[PDB]
């Protein structure tokens, strides 16, 4: 979508994953979907560091709406838990230099099943604009037929553009169509500055790695799609909740990464441990992923129950993520030539290579003939980086 | 098995499921399956606090044999990976307080595939003894038939005897039955300190998943067999290794000691995070385990991706784990009647509930009558200590 935003991929914060449709607030006030818990959200991206490493966007999922639009025919905020209304929330969230993202869906209901946008998306366009909202998620849920999905995400594409406010719109088109036919991701690209391909993301391993595997057959399809303005999004980082182990965790902040992904965590930044902090706030990991070249990695090998990414950066240097799909046993050893890596350009005549997951570690110069040999741990990954000599 | 020994079930470690069949000394010399490894092992298993916790048997899986057996017929020791011997091996082990486990197959060839024990029961048994060997595990591959099976099974326990020493008979006979027909577990009890019934573990939560859930849809033929000198072997605890998360890991840990299970950690003692160490020595989920009255915990409840298991203790006393199978959100609120606990017993009139895990937290007195509010992380186990109190 070219509205000069997502020049690099999207970072910041969304509810859906930790959260979920939670409306208790009288059970369960600190866990529950209200204006209090962004606030929250908002006040420690700031103090502990996540703005400052670049997450930017504080995103509302579904579960934010009351019940019914109002006389005028507009969403509102859920008067009990959004009592302020979202415009009063944006001006406090931009207060803090961060931005606001919300959520809809193209059909009749929203997934949870609160108004939806189909009828609407003029109005629910300006009403977004008017109330300051800076990112718009739109979800698939409750469209009839493969005509009114794709008319639907385009129309809510030119509505948001025809308001003036820049506002990054990530769509699920791909999602909900892909049952049916397959997407034309070029016209989705025209449309959207990013685009869920797959199944929800959940706290478990076998959710990355449906995530991955997905992308791997997929890639030939969707890789080259992917540049400033215009990503695939493998769904949110799930690091620093509970289903993932720590080597589980590097895996997954390795290769979103290696995809050039949206980084939209899903957690609670009151509640997370050192180690997912650092991994999330890992510098050399998120230059990676915020490359201003943004043309998406890809896998290079598959074998042994072994798999090797690499992704292209700027000024000659290549990441490249090892994954180790053995869930059993010790640290595994795999090698590969150098020349191998990165097109056969990465290391002629030779490259600087760096470990930086999953401790950052100098491996020293290796020369246009050598072998890279690395231990990966069960469910790990090994991210390098390398530096053309030339 | 009644040979005085596993009164409580075996605590110890086992190579297999980390270190597995690694033969290749020359290019993975800190994975491969040496004598060095294990004096290592040993070592550790001392110094770190792992013999002090109740760790006590360190135990050879497959893959330690020389390819063929000797002009004598008996076992060798691989000549290249154990070059001095099982025999220097347990006395090393026996110096450090420690007890020596190995590994045999009831049929032709090991799963590895490495001399089978049939034709030589009772000379692998004297062997064993000859060696200081204080536990045998016996995997059940390359076996013709049941009766076989059976035969071998009931025939090495008995060669066992016949030598005299103390050896704690680990079997795999239930687990290698299956596939023809179901166990007899009173038979099985008769010969065996403990037997596996279910597939080998791995370093994964669906492992994790798919053992308890065969235990608690079987349970009813397999809980009231299992007591002192006999026990069911869920297979090696996988905490301190790569694929769990600390709640997958509690949850081991919690689950293991509902189930009275022998705890045989396999991972590498030379490299775990203190979290794990804590885990896996927390003295009062070993205690739950360990408990005397030695009766199998079982599955009290399941629904909404919720389960409640319990097991009775000494004394009047309980252990609840509350089990959140729900692999997304938050850590969710589970209530229950106290009177719904330990068959009503365990809080008549009152109990004492202490939080184990993920936490140790005095919870207080709870009257017959009353709740139990928790909050239990996904993929977690929240474990409880119910005491039988007058007081309050
Ligand atoms: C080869 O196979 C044979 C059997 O096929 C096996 O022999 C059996 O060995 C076991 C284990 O030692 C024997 O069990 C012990 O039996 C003695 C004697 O029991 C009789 O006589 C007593 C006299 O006191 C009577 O009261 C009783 O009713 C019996 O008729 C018992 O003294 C032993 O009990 C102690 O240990 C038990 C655990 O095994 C406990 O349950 C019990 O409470 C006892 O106390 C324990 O804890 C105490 C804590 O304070 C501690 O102080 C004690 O020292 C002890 O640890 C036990 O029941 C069984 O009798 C043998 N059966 C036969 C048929 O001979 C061989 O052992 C086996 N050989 C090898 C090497 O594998
Ligand atoms: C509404 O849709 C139009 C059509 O794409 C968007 O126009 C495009 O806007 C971008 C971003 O401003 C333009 O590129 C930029 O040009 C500026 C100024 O020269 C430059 O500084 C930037 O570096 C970048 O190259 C792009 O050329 C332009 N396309 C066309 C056809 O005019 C517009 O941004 C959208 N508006 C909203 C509110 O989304
Ligand atoms: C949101 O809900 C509305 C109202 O239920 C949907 O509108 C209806 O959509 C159906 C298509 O499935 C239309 O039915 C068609 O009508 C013609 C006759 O005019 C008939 O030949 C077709 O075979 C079919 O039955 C229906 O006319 C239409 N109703 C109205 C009031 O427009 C709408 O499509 C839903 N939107 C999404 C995105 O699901
Ligand atoms: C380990 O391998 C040996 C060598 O193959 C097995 O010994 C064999 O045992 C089978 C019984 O299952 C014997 O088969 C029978 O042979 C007789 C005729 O000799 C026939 O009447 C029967 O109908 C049946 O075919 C077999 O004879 C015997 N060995 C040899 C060399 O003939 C042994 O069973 C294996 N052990 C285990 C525990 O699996
Ligand atoms: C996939 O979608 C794209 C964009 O809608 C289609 O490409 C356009 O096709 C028309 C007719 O060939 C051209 O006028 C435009 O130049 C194209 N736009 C771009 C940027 O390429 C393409 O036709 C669709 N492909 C398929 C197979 O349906
Ligand atoms: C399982 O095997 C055990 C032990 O071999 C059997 O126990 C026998 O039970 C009968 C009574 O039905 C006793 O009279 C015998 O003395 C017991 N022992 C033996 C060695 O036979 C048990 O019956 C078997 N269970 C089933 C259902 O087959
Ligand atoms: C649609 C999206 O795919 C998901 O990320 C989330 O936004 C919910 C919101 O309701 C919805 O998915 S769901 O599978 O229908 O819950
Ligand atoms: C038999 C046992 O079940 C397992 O724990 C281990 O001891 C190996 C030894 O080779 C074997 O299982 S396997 O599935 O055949 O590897």
């Amino acid at each position: 979508l070219d509205n000069g935003l997502a020049r690099t991929p999207t970072m910041g914060w969304l509810h859906w994953e930790r959260f979920m449709c939670n409306l208790d607030c009288q059970e369960e006030p600190d866990s529950c979907i209200s204006e209090k818990l962004f606030m929250e959200m908002a006040e420690l991206m700031v103090s502990e560091g996540w703005k400052d490493a670049g997450y930017e966007y504080l995103c509302i999922d579904d579960c934010w709406m009351a019940p019914q639009r109002d006389s005028e025919g507009r969403l509102q905020a859920d008067p009990q838990r959004f009592p302020h209304g979202i415009r009063q929330l944006a001006n406090y969230v931009h207060s803090k230099g961060l931005k606001l993202g919300i959520y809809a869906d193209v059909g009749n209901k929203t997934c949870a099943g609160f108004p939806g946008s189909f009828g609407y998306y003029d109005i629910d366009a300006q009403t977004f604009a008017d109330w300051g909202v800076d990112l718009l998620k739109f979800d698939g849920c409750y469209c009839d037929s493969l005509e009114n999905l794709a008319d639907g995400y385009k129309h809510m594409s030119l509505a948001l553009n025809r308001t003036g406010r820049s506002i990054v719109y990530s769509c699920e088109w791909p999602l909900y169509m892909w049952p049916f036919q397959k997407p034309n991701y070029t016209e989705i690209r025209q449309y959207c500055n990013h685009w869920r391909n797959f199944a929800d993301i959940d706290d478990s391993w076998k959710s990355i790695k449906s995530i991955l595997d997905w992308t791997s057959f997929n890639q030939e399809r969707i890789v080259d799609v992917a540049g400033p303005g215009g990503w695939n999004d493998p769904d949110m980082l799930v690091i620093g909740n509970f289903g993932l182990s720590w080597n589980q965790q590097v895996t997954q902040m390795a290769l979103w990464a290696i995809m050039a992904a949206p980084l939209f965590m899903s957690n609670d930044l009151r509640h997370i441990s050192p180690q997912a902090k650092a991994l999330l706030q890992d510098k050399d990991v998120i230059a990676i992923n915020q490359d201003p070249l943004g043309k998406q990695g890809y896998q290079l090998r598959q074998g042994d129950n072994f798999e090797v990414w690499e992704r292209p950066l700027s000024g000659l240097a290549w990441a490249v993520a090892m994954i180790n799909r053995q869930e059993i046993g010790g640290p595994r050893s795999y090698t590969i030539a150098v020349a191998s890596l990165g097109k056969g350009v990465a290391c002629n005549p030779a490259c600087f290579i760096t470990q930086l997951l999953p401790v950052k570690r100098k491996l020293g110069f290796y020369e246009w003939t050598s072998r890279l040999r690395s231990h990966i741990n069960p469910t790990g990954t090994v991210l390098l980086q390398l530096e053309n000599t030339m």
